[PDB]
């Protein structure tokens, strides 16, 4: 049971011990293509690679490759793409992978500027009135709507492939006060943020997988993707007990290196996932809770 074994690595003082085994154990797989020499300027970073064997592959004879992994988790039925922040000259790229790939709905959980340095290209329209266009791609993107709320930001896109004149609503869900140092210190308003990407119908089965992204795509990535996955399980079997948040994390790590970058981070997974399944056990009043508690309007 998660919340005892909480209190007992807590009790211990073990995170970083905790953390540490996780990364021993972790998967190891080749990332050739991703460090092939015509792609450096398509990575961000250096240490963090898509593997060659989930790697999601643009549909073009030029040259496939993207920084984006595609998770699959078969018990949960969930699937997540995690990428990095587009690069200057990868936005066309990203896009062409929502489109590609289906997806409804793409998660941000990083600010374009943080600890003063660009962690992110400006890679979606902030003003109605001024469409991107990207050439390479042949796709135009287009800001639709925007719902400023005090920790988050919901966007409706409209992404144009120009070839065939077809058009789909893309939802842009960017978390904005994830700290420069450290984790929330509450997982509430970032659960109040699952919830609504939940809602939006951007992470079910009738749509591609959703698109998450911060700056390397492994850290806060990771950890929005293990705690709604084991929300996820811990609905379906209805069983708080069975769902080892460490295992479905090694799970997650076959996919994509470095899901969660940090002790603290897994700290906080256990967190949200636990405070979470208050909802998922019955518990339906606990998100107006998390709303109230959040302080989302203003």
């Amino acid at each position: 049971e998660m919340e005892k074994e909480f209190e007992q690595i807590d009790k211990s003082g073990s995170w970083a011990a905790i953390y540490q085994d996780i990364r021993h154990e972790a998967s190891d797989f080749p990332c050739r293509v991703a460090k092939l020499p015509k792609n450096k300027n398509r990575n961000r970073y250096r240490d963090v690679s898509p593997f060659d064997h989930s790697r999601i592959k643009l549909h073009q004879e030029d040259n496939d490759y993207i920084n984006a992994s595609l998770i699959k988790m078969e018990e949960a039925q969930r699937s997540y793409i995690l990428t990095q922040g587009p690069l200057p000259n990868t936005c066309g790229h990203f896009w062409e992978m929502v489109w590609e790939q289906k997806s409804r709905g793409v998660v941000m959980l990083n600010r374009v500027m943080e600890k003063g340095s660009l962690k992110c290209a400006q890679y979606w329209p902030q003003k109605e009135e001024k469409e991107m266009i990207f050439e390479d791609t042949n796709l135009k993107l287009t800001l639709i709507s925007e719902d400023i709320k005090s920790y988050y930001t919901v966007r409706q896109l409209e992404l144009e492939n120009l070839t065939t004149q077809e058009t789909r609503e893309i939802l842009h869900f960017h978390y904005t006060t994830w700290p420069d140092f450290g984790v929330p210190e509450s997982p509430a308003s970032f659960l109040n943020f699952l919830f609504k990407v939940r809602e939006s119908g951007s992470l079910s089965p009738e749509h591609g997988p959703v698109v998450v992204h911060c700056s390397a795509g492994i850290g806060r990535s990771g950890t929005f993707c293990l705690a709604d996955t084991c929300l996820l399980l811990m609905d379906k079997r209805k069983d708080p007990s069975s769902v080892d948040i460490k295992k479905v994390l090694l799970e997650m790590r076959k996919f994509r290196m470095g899901l969660i970058q940090t002790a603290d981070q897994l700290r906080f997974s256990y967190l949200a996932v636990i405070e979470g399944a208050k909802f998922i056990m019955g518990d339906s009043s606990v998100q107006a809770q998390w709303k109230e508690l959040s302080h989302e309007d203003l």
